This record gives structure tokens, sequence and C-alpha cells, in this order.
């Protein structure tokens, strides 16, 4: 028995984006942050383009299709620099891109040195918990699916189905290999604390990004044009109040 679901997330899985940063000039905040945001943006249009292949997605109405995108990119994309930063460096430092890795001296130099600790700390667990390929994958997709408005998305019963179908393949793959269900229970309780622990972090770079974005004329940081638009339009949504992340614990 083929794994079909599996088999899918790994043939769509991005590869490797490069942020663009002239390491050659002495680092800066001006400088370190304009590349985080290009490399922001570049990964939007890879996340845009692995959303709509994923299995069941294109099930979801039009609107809520680039609404969850939207909402969950910053979750997303830490949890894959996490992933990129263990298996590169081993945690050593933030994987963000091959051309932008950050030693605890950039941490600094960015002015969210609190942010990057507590990213590493995500990239190490990792390690720690010995985070198959396969649960990284199945996660970063329930990723897509953590986050959402409080009045609801256009059709909220078919995200609440997919939803639900994502966290059935989570379970088969924590039964693989595990025939006690005491095991299996352990597992999901692991993966569904390291899920949660993603979302405090994505708000403290959503608030972060946002206040950044509000100066950015006076910082002489630049935002492209994606990134601008959906931290002016869809971010403050989340900050406000009105989108939450959905988590599994209290
Ligand atoms: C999502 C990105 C870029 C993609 C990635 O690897 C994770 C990383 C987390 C910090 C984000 C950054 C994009 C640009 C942001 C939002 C900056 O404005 C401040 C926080 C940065």
């Amino acid at each position: 028995c083929q794994p079909i679901f599996l088999n899918v997330l790994e043939a769509i899985e991005p590869g490797v984006v490069c942020a663009g940063h002239d390491n050659n000039q002495p680092d800066s905040f001006a400088a370190l942050l304009s590349s985080l945001n290009e490399l922001g943006e570049r990964q939007l249009v890879h996340v845009v383009k692995w959303a709509k292949a994923l299995p069941g997605f294109r099930n979801l109405h039009v609107d809520d299709q680039m609404a969850v995108i939207q909402y969950s990119w910053m979750g997303l994309m830490v949890f894959a620099m996490g992933w990129r930063s263990f298996t590169n460096v081993n945690s050593r430092m933030l994987y963000f891109a091959p051309d932008l890795v950050f030693n605890e001296y950039r941490m600094h130099k960015s002015r969210m040195y609190s942010q990057c600790v507590r990213m590493r700390h995500l990239s190490q667990e990792f390690g720690w918990l010995q985070i198959t390929p396969q649960e990284f994958l199945c996660m970063k997709a329930l990723l897509l699916f953590s986050i959402i408005p409080v009045d609801g998305l256009k059709n909220q019963k078919f995200f609440d189905e997919l939803r639900m179908n994502y966290i059935k393949e989570l379970d088969r793959i924590i039964a693989c290999k595990r025939k006690n269900p005491t095991s299996c229970s352990r597992r999901f309780y692991q993966l569904t604390k390291l899920l949660d622990s993603v979302q405090p972090i994505a708000r403290e770079l959503h608030q972060f990004t946002f206040d950044l974005l509000i100066k950015s004329h006076m910082v002489s940081v630049d935002f492209p044009e994606m990134m601008a638009e959906i931290i002016s339009v869809q971010v403050p949504k989340i900050l406000s109040g009105k989108v939450k992340p959905i988590y599994f614990h209290t």
C-alpha cells in the first residue's frame, strides 16, 4: 500500500529560496530586515503554489483559500525555517536562507533577538523530539489550517472538514510504527504541543513586522508589494483579535 498522502506532500515541498542579501557588506539593521522582507515576498510565491497543490485545498471557497494563506504564512514560514535550521546547521544558527544565516550577533542586530532565540528553541525541538521528515511535512500542512476569523470563513464547514482530514493523516503517520495506543497518544500530545508553540512566536513576529512597516520610512527598511499589503490588511486583523489561532491545548 503506497502512502499517497505523504507522496504528495513530499512532491510539492518547495525547493531552496534565496534572500538576495549582500553578505559582503557589514551587517546593518536596515539591510538585514530589508532582506528578510524580500525573502518573505519570495517565499510567499512558493507558499501559495504549495498550498494550492495540497490535497483537498481546492475544495475551499476561493476567498477562503487566499485568506488562510494570508493569515497562516508567518507560522508556516517560521516552522519551515526552524526545520531548515535543524537539518542544515543542527540549529546552531537560524537558516532563513542559504544566503541569510543568522548567528547571535545578527539576531541582536535585527532587533528581534528574543524572537530569534525562541525560533532557535523551536529548531532544537525538531532534534529533541526526533521529529521525522514525514511528521514535519504533515505538521506544516496543518499549520495552514490553524488560524481563522472569529466571524467565520465563507464556507467554514469545508474548512473544518479539510482540517479534520489532515489531523486524521497525522494520526496515521503516528500509528505507522506504533502498535501501542498509549505511545500514539503520547506522540500526538508532543506534536500538538509543538504546533501550539508556533503560534505565540508568530504573534510576536506579527507585532514586530506591523510596527516596523508603520515606521519603515524612518528606519530605511524596504517592504515589497505583497508583504506591505498583507501586513497592513491581514496582519492587523490578527493583532486586533478578529482572527485567532486554533490551539489544541489551553
Ligand atoms: C517570514 C520570514 C521570512 C521567511 C523565513 O524563513 C522566516 C522569517 C521569520 C521572520 C520574518 C521573515 C519575513 C519578514 C519579516 C516579517 C520582518 O518584517 C520581521 C519578521 C520577518
